[PDB]
This record gives C-alpha cells, sequence and structure tokens, in this order.
C-alpha cells in the first residue's frame, strides 16, 4: 500500500499514521519530523528548516523533495509506504509522481483526513509528543495514562516549539492556501479520498481502515 496522508495542522495525519504503521508496518514518512529531527542534530539543512518551521512557513520544495526522493527509494519502502504531510504543495506533488513513476512505486489513496479550522487551535496547543518516539497525545482529547509519560516508551512529553498560538495561526493560513491546489491536483488524478477527522480517533480509524481494505498488506 503506497499512501498519502493530507490535511491542515492538527487535523490528525500522525495520529492516524501511528496506528496504521502499527497495523501494516510500513514505514512512516514525516517531512515535518525529518526537518525537526535534522534541526535537534544542527544539519546545515536542519538549521535552515528550522527558520521556516520556527515562522509557520513552509520549507521550499526542491530541499523538502531532495530528501522525500532519497528517502522512498530505499528496501523498506518496498512492500509499502505512507508520506504524512507531504506533499504540501502542487510542485511537490508533481515532483512527487516522477519519484514513484521511476522506481515503480506509484500511490494508491491520497487520504485528505478533513478537519475545519476552528477547532485546530485546540487540537494544535494542547498537543504533547514524545521526545523520544514521537507518539501523539492531547491533555484533553487523547491524555497520556501518566501525565507527562509516553504511554509507548515511558519517554518525557514535550510542547512543540511551534504550537504556539501564534505560529498556529501561521501555518494554517500558510497550508490553507496550499489546499484547494493539492486537492484539485488528486482530485483529478481520481484517487483522492475523504475522511472525515472530526470523529473520534478511534472512528476516524475505522475509517481510514475501511478505506486501506481494499489494498494488499
Ligand atoms: N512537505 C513540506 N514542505 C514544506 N515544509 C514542510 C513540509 N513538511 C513539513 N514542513 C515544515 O515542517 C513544519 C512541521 O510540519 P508538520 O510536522 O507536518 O506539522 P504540521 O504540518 O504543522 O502538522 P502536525 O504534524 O502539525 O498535525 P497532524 O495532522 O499530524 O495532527 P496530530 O495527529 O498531531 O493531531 C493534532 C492534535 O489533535 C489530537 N487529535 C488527533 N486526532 C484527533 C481527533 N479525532 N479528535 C480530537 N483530537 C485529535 C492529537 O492528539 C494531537 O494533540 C511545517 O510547518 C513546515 O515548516
Ligand atoms: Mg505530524
Ligand atoms: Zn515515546
Amino acid at each position: 500500500m503506497n499512501l498519502v496522508l493530507m490535511g491542515l495542522p492538527g487535523a490528525g495525519k500522525g495520529t492516524q499514521a501511528e496506528r496504521i504503521v502499527e497495523a501494516y508496518g510500513i514505514p512512516h514518512i514525516s517531512t515535518g519530523d525529518m526537518f525537526r529531527a535534522a534541526m535537534k542534530e544542527g544539519t546545515p539543512l536542519g538549521l535552515q528548516a528550522k527558520q521556516y518551521m520556527d515562522r509557520g512557513d513552509l520549507v521550499p520544495d526542491e530541499v523538502t523533495i531532495g530528501i522525500v526522493r532519497e528517502r522512498l527509494g530505499k528496501d523498506d519502502c518496498e512492500r509499502g509506504f505512507l508520506l504524512d504531510g507531504f506533499p504540501r504543495t502542487v510542485a511537490q506533488a508533481e515532483a512527487l509522481e516522477e519519484i514513484l513513476e521511476e522506481i515503480g512505486r506509484p500511490i494508491d489513496y491520497v487520504i485528505h483526513i478533513e478537519v475545519r479550522q476552528d477547532v485546530l487551535m485546540e487540537r494544535l496547543t494542547g498537543r504533547r509528543i514524545c521526545r523520544n518516539c514521537g507518539a501523539t497525545y492531547h491533555l484533553i482529547f487523547h491524555p497520556p495514562a501518566k501525565p507527562g509519560v509516553c504511554d509507548k516508551c515511558g519517554g518525557e512529553l514535550y510542547q512543540r516549539a511551534d504550537d504556539n498560538e501564534e505560529t498556529v495561526a501561521k501555518r494554517l493560513e500558510v497550508n490553507m492556501k496550499q489546499m484547494k491546489p493539492l486537492l484539485d491536483f488528486y482530485e483529478q488524478k481520481g484517487y483522492l479520498r475523504n475522511v472525515n477527522g472530526q470523529q473520534d480517533m478511534q472512528d476516524v480509524f475505522a475509517d481510514v481502515r475501511e478505506l486501506l481494505g481494499g489494498l494488499k498488506r
């Protein structure tokens, strides 16, 4: 299963990714994760990226496409993969089509997790993620068993620097602007599918699973 998740910041892409990866054992490729790792490690790309992320802006396309091209070629992606929050622009999506054509791993479905903007500030400011394994929690909607401790590795949870009210408002604007063109791109391709992301996380996952059920695992 060769999959893309798309959706606004806070829509639940990571939360569903965790469940898809657990159930199907495919690699999770998250450009935000990659950029945050590089930033933590202090690499030149991480430091460049940090500037955009801190503002809530997108990292430029070509560097982003580069890291994805490199990632997607690995042997662990032979039996499927899950792209989470890439592509984010039409240019990214056009480059991805070429990339997948070259290695013979074309997309099965793009899954649009649809959430209205007026619930996303509360989703993002109460988001808490594990420092070690990146497991996602929410202080209201999905708290850990023990406060501040990841249920999966027992790591400490933290608040992403970009999940602050001002940067959230920028991220929503910047990504909303990219959405209609990117949705139209894939709608024209024919394999865009929508999932209502304003349901309990389990019900959202049920809808995702039922869509994936036509694919080989
Ligand atoms: N391709 C690209 N090109 C250019 N730049 C790029 C790029 N990719 C990354 N970047 C750069 O990197 C930055 C960060 O990218 P990124 O890390 O991808 O952050 P984002 O794009 O801001 O998306 P999030 O990861 O913010 O949201 P999500 O949809 O995963 O939601 P979650 O499941 O966590 O859920 C949110 C919260 O709500 C909760 N929740 C989840 N589902 C539900 C539900 N059904 N009900 C209630 N609460 C829920 C969760 O527990 C959690 O607390 C970008 O801003 C940009 O600078
Ligand atoms: Mg994410
Ligand atoms: Zn953890």
